[PDB]
DNA sequence: TTCCGATAGTGGGGTCGCAAT
DNA sequence: ATTGCGACCCCACTATCGGAA
């Protein structure tokens, strides 16, 4: 059950696409749940054992075969990640583990050589389950394109990029390294302010997690409100334009200065329009990952 | 000089587990 | 049996520091 001194490998957002320094392997980003097997016990993105019992009894069967196989769990792929998560519960089954990397220990292995062991043939013996995330070889900018579209058209959220001989990084990869890059696209939109919430400072005791990430609790007993803006309660704004759809909050994309000033004059913000961006192409109700850009009409 | 790699501290959505009523 | 909160999943972003470019 022993890791070593390891923290899972995390992709980097795709920016500066000219330094994407080529031959690489492109794979589709599945919205499952990150999972890593170590010594017969399945771990999560934060190294916290998977709660579901069937997947854990599944582990150590075999520890030697399911050792260090870094992957992501799901159930009923392209539809939704919501159901891909009755694996955090302590019952109710068919998780189809997908594997897309393996961890040796700690120069070191490259992905060419690492994505060589992952082709573990569990099938001939047992054949319960397990799939290998398909990797596509790409040589030029045109190949990432012409493929991200196929992934998107098939229903995946995004595309992942891996350097052919990148080393396993126990941390978050960077663009100059090129170890792991994710390609997920934002889409702009408009909204009208309808309410406010103030920012909340968390004063609970600070704790280290397994990966050394400083973590505090959300007990709400130590949440003491600052005098800044925390989030904007808004609705979609779209010859009447007017507002449509349910109410959703936008709590990210503000500078420290904007949060202070906007809260001081929040009364004047009701009824003024803002641009925001989000994911899941379309004006779908209940947007996801909303980010505030600016006001439709500055000053 | 400027960049950036890493951390900390805010925020969004969602499903489960569990104590409390 | 229901409620209600908090942990935990998937994230995004800004601010900051000190070493790297
Ligand atoms: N083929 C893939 N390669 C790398 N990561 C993937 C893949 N499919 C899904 N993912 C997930 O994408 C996450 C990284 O995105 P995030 O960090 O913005 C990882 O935690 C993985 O669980």
């Amino acid at each position: 059950t022993i890791p070593t001194g390891f923290k899972p490998m995390l992709a980097a957002t795709l920016t500066k696409p000219e330094l994407i320094k080529f031959p690489v392997w492109a794979s589709p980003k599945i919205d499952g749940i990150r999972c890593v097997f170590f010594g017969g016990v399945a771990y999560s993105r934060s190294l916290k054992p998977i709660p579901n019992p069937v997947v854990q009894e599944f582990a150590a069967a075999y520890a030697s075969l399911l050792e260090g196989l870094d992957g992501e769990l799901t159930v009923g792929s392209p539809t939704d990640a919501n159901c891909m998560q009755n694996s955090m519960a302590v019952m109710s089954k068919d998780f189809t583990f997908h594997v897309f990397d393996w961890f040796p220990l700690r120069d070191e292995m490259g992905y060419d050589r690492r994505s060589e062991i992952v082709e573990r043939r569990i099938a001939d013996f047992y054949a319960r389950d397990i799939k290998a995330v398909p990797q596509h070889l790409c040589v030029c900018a045109e190949d990432l394109d012409t493929l991200e579209a196929r992934f998107l058209a098939d229903g995946y959220e995004g595309m992942m990029i891996r350097a052919h001989s990148g080393t396993y990084k126990c941390g978050r990869s960077t663009e100059r390294e090129g170890g792991l890059v994710k390609v997920k696209r934002f889409v702009d939109g408009e909204a009208v302010i309808v309410g406010f919430e103030e920012e909340m400072r968390n004063e609970n005791e600070a704790t280290r997690n397994a990966t050394g990430r400083t973590e505090r609790s959300t007990a709400q007993a130590g949440l003491v409100g600052k005098e800044t803006l925390g989030a904007l309660v808004v609705r979609r704004f779209e010859e009447p334009y007017g507002p449509v759809g349910p109410e959703f909050n936008i709590g990210t994309g503000f500078t420290a200065a904007q949060r202070r000033d906007y809260w001081q004059g929040r009364d004047g913000l009701i009824g003024r329009v803002v641009k925001f961006k989000h994911f899941d192409h379309g004006t779908v109700d209940a947007p996801r990952h909303p980010v505030f850009i600016g006001f439709r009409h500055p000053e």
